[PDB]
């Protein structure tokens, strides 16, 4: 339906920007109607790191342990740890989820990358036979909110750090596609040690603002699961008659898959295909 | 009734951020239901300047000439000059009011003080007898809403140009709540020339998530016209009632009724007191 949003947070001070972002939409979403919980990582002492020890009781092989099978055995079982069992509950009530976070690195912070690492377990969250539009997240929906110290002119086609489309397409299609999640626009504020007290207040009303209609929100596109020949003879490989039609456009059909063509614009940050 | 609003603009270029505020407003307020009308001053081309012209035909009496006099009889019959009447019938059936301008010298542009001087006439806009919340235009709100080249923290109580509530008080006092309008909050936008870009479009969607309920907004607070003698015997001089109990009041009741103490704290910049 539209009604419970969990907002996943990675930042230590309450006094960023970043702080300032969750309080604004808890605020917005409650004011209409919606259920909303709370994943403030560094205020919950969250252990980043995967192991042996995120498994109860006994392995199936501790002399080849590997992680993927381990995992979605004590997840049938009811072996995990207490810490990941809490999070994965959260997410299964959620119908919104928000990931709130600085860009570090040109990427996520480490205790939001571990979060995935340790709360995503396989026959949970994915399925190496139901990958992408098939994933156990196709009723759900979720969009990335990120502050930046470079300017939005550092970010595009012909500044130092190239294109911000690019730097999103590990993330919003590699780990949130990937289980089936409806991936909307992110929210981006570029260069926020930068622009003055007043203005960064007009930041956070335009936030809340575009909370007020976010479930009905058109997403962002992926090419379909169902283009793909799925088995090891094939390869996992785009279907002949998709390759044949594919010869007359001028565009790849997206970031990852440019197809050696041009890339359509602003494909991992403007909504329709 | 609550459905027409007028916006009065005061610049010459189509790329700034005031026509920029502008067109955000229109837009905002006709997705809400509103009627909309517009007086762009330099596209209308609009003469600033009173003079013995603006009357036609019979001046009571050319040898001593007196603007007030004058008007406000050639008001009565008829006797404007066109453009004069053409501006005089928006504001008639306006609900709402918004002037948009620029801070030029601590004040407002000339073209906009001149369009104070000839279309807010003598016997239409006010009358001595009827100063302040006794005024024709008491069932109508109004706003200010401001650019500046200078930061928010130049404006401030300890700045170096000193209090932003002194500079809007001739204003929003002597010439909105004399002639009988319920003053709101000005929306102020300071340093846009060193506002990074993709701030100054959530300035601008800010701007429009306040227009969703305008008409529902408390006034800014003026002393009421009951409080004071209003005759030249007594010299329009707070009620000595008045003035015993205010004795044991440690701030001021306004801006220009300081009193001698203490000034209540962004009288005319945040509503209610
Ligand atoms: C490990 C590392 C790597 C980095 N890599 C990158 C990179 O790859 N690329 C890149 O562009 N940048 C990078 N950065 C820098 C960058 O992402 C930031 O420092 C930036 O995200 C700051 O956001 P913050 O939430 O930490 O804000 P803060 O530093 O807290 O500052 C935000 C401003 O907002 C103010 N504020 C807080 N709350 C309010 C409020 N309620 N209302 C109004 N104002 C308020 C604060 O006073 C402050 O002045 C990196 C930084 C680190 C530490
Ligand atoms: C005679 C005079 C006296 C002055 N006195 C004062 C004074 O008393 N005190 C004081 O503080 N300042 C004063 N100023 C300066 C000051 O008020 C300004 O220059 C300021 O208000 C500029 O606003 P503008 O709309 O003219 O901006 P512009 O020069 O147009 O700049 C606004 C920026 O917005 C950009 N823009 C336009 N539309 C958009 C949009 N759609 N979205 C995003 N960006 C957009 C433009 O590219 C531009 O870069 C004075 C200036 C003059 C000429
Ligand atoms: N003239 C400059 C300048 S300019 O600022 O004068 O425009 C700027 C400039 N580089 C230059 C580029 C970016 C930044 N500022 C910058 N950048 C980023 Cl990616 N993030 C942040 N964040 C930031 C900003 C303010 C407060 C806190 C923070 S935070 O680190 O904690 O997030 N600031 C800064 S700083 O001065 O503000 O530190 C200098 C250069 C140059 C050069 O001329 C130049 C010539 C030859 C080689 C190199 C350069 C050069 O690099
Ligand atoms: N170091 C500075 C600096 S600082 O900017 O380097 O911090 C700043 C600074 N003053 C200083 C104050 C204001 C502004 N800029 C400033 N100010 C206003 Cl009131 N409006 C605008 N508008 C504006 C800004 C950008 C683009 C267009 C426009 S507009 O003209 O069209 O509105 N800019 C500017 S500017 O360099 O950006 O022009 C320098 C000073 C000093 C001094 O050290 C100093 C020492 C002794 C006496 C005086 C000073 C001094 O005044
Ligand atoms: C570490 C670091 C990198 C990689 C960046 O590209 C930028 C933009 C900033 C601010 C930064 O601090
Ligand atoms: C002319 C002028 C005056 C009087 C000011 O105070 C400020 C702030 C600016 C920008 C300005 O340009």
């Amino acid at each position: 339906a539209v009604r419970r949003a969990l907002i996943v947070l990675a930042h230590a001070e309450r006094t960023s920007f970043n702080y300032a972002m969750k309080e604004a939409a808890v605020e917005a979403l409650k004011k209409k109607g919606w259920e909303v919980v709370e994943s403030d990582l560094y205020a919950m002492n969250f252990n980043p790191l995967i192991s042996r020890n995120d498994i109860t009781g006994e392995p199936k092989d501790s002399e080849n342990f590997q992680y993927p099978v381990e995992s979605s055995l004590a997840y049938k079982e009811g072996r995990l740890s207490p810490d990941i069992v809490a999070e994965q509950k959260k997410l299964e009530a959620a119908d919104l989820v928000i990931f709130q976070f600085p860009l570090y690195w040109f990427g996520v912070p480490a205790i939001l990358k571990g979060w995935f690492e340790r709360v995503l377990v396989a026959g949970f969250a994915y399925t190496y036979a139901t990958m992408y539009d098939k994933g156990p997240f196709q009723n759900k929906k979720t969009l990335l909110s990120i502050t930046t110290g470079g300017s939005g002119s550092m970010y595009s086609l012909q500044g130092v750090h190239g294109d911000m489309n690019v730097i999103l397409w590990p993330i919003q299609s590699g780990i949130l596609r990937f289980c089936g999640f409806q991936v909307l626009e992110p929210q981006l504020v570029y260069s926020i040690g930068h622009t003055p007290p007043d203005a960064r207040v007009q930041v956070l009303e335009g936030w809340k603002k575009r909370l007020e209609t976010v479930w009905e929100e058109s997403p962002l596109y992926f090419a379909p699961s169902s283009l793909f020949d799925l088995n090891f003879q094939a390869g996992f490989l785009l279907k002949k008659e998709v390759q044949e039609e594919q010869k007359k456009n001028k565009f790849g059909l997206s970031v990852g898959h440019h197809l050696g063509k041009s890339i359509p614009a602003d494909n991992q940050i403007k909504a329709r295909k």
